[PDB]
DNA sequence: ATGGCAGAGCCCGGT
DNA sequence: TACCGGGCTCTGCCA
DNA sequence: ATGGCAGAGCCCGGT
DNA sequence: TACCGGGCTCTGCCA
């Protein structure tokens, strides 16, 4: 500045124009200005160079605008610098077509920054802890958001299950790390708050040793450090409480949900409702502990599994239960089976 | 999960 | 020259 | 005989 | 959440 001021005057309104025409020409105006409504008080947006581009990709005029819809700030971002971008991804991706097929998944991941630099720093930090290019791929597939993360945090998550394997005496701990991002991609979008909570709940849940716990956190136990604050806590004092009023041992309990933690991961209205479906067909509560998987039907396939089996002449609290999470096929291959040697 | 949300900072234009 | 602050953007957190 | 073989079930990982 | 099924393992049978 250094000279002088402005108008003081009724002044008519300056928008930019082209957007909202080019925009409806393919997109939902309306869910975008939903979400990012800035973006359209803004003037300048270079919507229009964008589409070109993500055409020259072979993405589907359908789709484009799919994305523009769900994160309109796709507009604010300059060809070149999105040019770039692409090509970090292509490092890992190896196809012009996968990253379509991630980006009409979750647009957000590409576009929620600019910031080039950085995720050229993200990609050679993930190689350097020893991940195949297959498995950095497993992470932008699924987990697309860590490479948006700034550099400083996936090197705290990171720097966190090093320091937690290592304090438990692994031989290895950027090892420890590989494997669990192995059996859990979507660990680096998570906060060490939470997984730190999370690990802390299978350290004083279990009563476990050192090397118990740590083969937990990399093997079955890995998906338990995404859940969310107390669910985990939660669902398993459901668990512990509904065995408990069946007769059960504390460490009955702890096997039953060690041998299979996915249980977890069911409703405790869901879990519940399967366990009292099961006991009322006088299935005994320790057939059900020492065959935790039969948890996995459907109380719909699993109620009816049941009555055909009853009705077949059978007889629950012999028979091994492992039929009733059976395939279609290998449940009704058994079931014949059985419905012919009790026909005897 | 991805979409919503919020705290912090930056762009930028106005005295 | 200095100083203000509106409003978008970025990053990370939640479930 | 013990090694080969087959029917049945389980581990486990992939949608 | 539910459901599938590939392929190893286990048990028992044969000569």
């Amino acid at each position: 500045f250094g000279v002088k001021c402005h108008n003081t005057d009724s002044e008519p309104l300056k928008n930019e124009d082209l957007l909202k025409n080019l925009l409806t020409m393919g997109v939902d105006i309306d869910m975008a200005r939903k979400r990012q409504p800035g973006v359209f008080h803004r003037m300048i947006t270079n919507e229009q160079d964008l589409k070109m581009f993500l055409l020259s990709k072979g993405a589907s005029k359908e789709v484009i605008a799919s994305i523009i819809s769900r994160y309109p700030r796709a507009i604010t971002r300059t060809p070149e610098n999105l040019s770039k971008r692409w090509d970090l991804w292509r490092k890992i991706v190896t196809s012009d077509l996968e990253i379509v097929n991630i980006l009409e998944r979750s647009p957000e991941s590409f576009f929620r920054s600019n910031n080039n630099l950085n995720l050229e720093n993200n990609i050679k930090f993930l190689y350097s802890v020893g991940l195949t290019r297959k498995c950095l791929c497993r992470l932008l597939t699924n987990a697309p958001r860590t490479f948006s993360n700034s550099l400083d945090l996936n090197k705290q998550m990171v720097e966190f299950l090093q320091a937690a394997g290592l304090s438990l005496g692994h031989n290895d701990p950027a090892d420890f790390v590989r494997k669990i991002i192995f059996k859990n991609p979507f660990i680096l979008i998570q906060s060490t708050k939470r997984v730190k909570a999370n690990i802390e709940f299978l350290r004083s849940t279990f009563n476990l040793n050192s090397e118990e716990l740590l083969v937990l956190i990399c093997g079955p136990g890995a998906e338990i450090l995404d859940l969310s604050n107390d669910y985990a806590r939660r669902s398993y004092a459901n668990i512990k409480e509904k065995l408990f009023s069946l007769g059960c041992t504390e460490e009955e309990v702890q096997k039953f949900v060690l041998s299979y933690p996915d249980v977890i991961f069911l409703a405790e209205k869901k879990f519940n409702d399967k366990i009292d479906c099961l006991m009322e067909e006088n299935i005994s509560i320790s057939q059900i502990i020492e065959n935790p998987r039969v948890l996995d039907s459907s109380i719909s396939t699993l109620k009816s599994r049941i009555k055909e089996l009853v009705n077949a002449g059978c007889n629950l609290s012999t028979l091994n239960i492992t039929l009733l999470s059976w395939s279609k096929k290998r449940y009704e291959a058994k079931l014949k089976k059985l419905s012919r040697f009790a026909h005897h």
